């Protein structure tokens, strides 16, 4: 019964997709 809520990759993937957009626009890096 414990499966249709825990989200195997629903929540985790949700935040993952955002982490990409962060670097997509402004590259996370700066030095010399």
């Amino acid at each position: 019964r414990r499966s249709r809520k825990n989200g195997i990759g629903y929540a985790i993937g949700y935040a993952f997709g955002a982490v990409e957009r962060a670097v997509l626009g402004g590259s996370r890096d700066y030095n010399k």
